[PDB]
């Protein structure tokens, strides 16, 4: 999955960004089973004042998380995932949940590429990884934080 | 809804951004009935020269509006909404409509979060808001511009 | 189509961006038949360190291509398109494919606007263009690079 996270300039310190990334990544891994290295958190920063709510320009305290996943999960699991991302980012970013927005977009796996290759159908990460060469596995494994 | 608006650096003044946000927000409210504070306009700015059309690098006069809505509206209402956003942004940004692109993405409400909570199924904004506490309502109401 | 391309600051030179745009644009045109001027490549740049994989902060060598298309193509054509974008960007950006991610989002044509007007249903670009005035055609034709 790829989580595009929209925030204002310097609202999240390098340290805060890592926490948020870990929170998002861990929540995903926990509720979906998908492997850590398969989840991306992309911070897109803009100047405070570029976000508008109901037409009222905001300050630097808004966070919009737009998640891109593979088709396949139930409404129940997605709801939990969303809820978990809200709680976890709230804590990780030290930001009240009222300031948090989250949208989930889904797509067919056969049209999703990570690490230059096609993702497996949900629940097949197993044989997908087994067929990979040790070079590609070693590379993917460098991208896992288990704190 | 969340309207991601991609434009070039300093093509829209703070003043022009507010106008556009109001135009987008008002159009949405008018054709969907959704409340003002429930609509977000997020300006994502990049240096002129980052947009390419047919392979030809552009200047600072392009605008791409990517709208994220809840599933449920008809093709007819969406078409009108899109058309309205084109006319209204054209006027608000003082930009010829030939320079305007608009895409609408839809998602199930049960996987969309605003103000830290789940959005209601279209046409239920009513009881959703009635169940909210006065603290959460007061907060949402600060984000409404009725000019 | 609109291809949002997320990269780190100064990882792609003006020259490299044009190559990538051409690669993306040409691949699209070749596998879909859609006209050059109808494809947009939008570079969204951020500071290196804003991308996280599995919770591990990355450097400036990641590329995420998020493509927005019209509903209608088969899984087979999309797969080929994706594969082609990976190979072609890899070459154009001089970046190993392991660093490349690609997602395709689809939407109904009747809710997609380019050059201020509604896109035609796939395979109708023909009469769509024939009904256009010479002013609008001349404008669109300036955005085509056939190198």
């Amino acid at each position: 999955p790829v989580y595009m996270v929209y925030v204002s300039q310097d609202r999240l310190t390098p340290s805060a960004k890592h926490a948020v990334a870990k929170a998002i990544t861990d929540a995903h891994r926990g509720l979906t089973g998908t492997q850590h290295f398969l989840a991306q958190v992309n911070f897109n920063e803009q100047p405070a004042g570029n976000v508008f709510l109901g037409g009222v320009q905001q300050g630097g305290d808004t966070i919009f998380v737009h998640g891109l996943h593979r088709e396949g999960r139930s409404a129940d699991l997605k709801g939990q995932l969303a809820q978990r991302i809200v709680d976890d980012v709230s804590v990780a970013a030290e930001i009240d949940r009222k300031h948090i927005w989250v949208y989930f977009g889904e797509m067919p796996a056969q049209q999703m590429v990570e690490y230059g290759r096609f993702l497996p159908q949900p629940g097949h990460e197993g044989e997908w990884f087994d067929n990979l060469s040790s070079d590609e596995r070693a590379f993917m494994e460098t991208n896992v934080d288990v704190s």
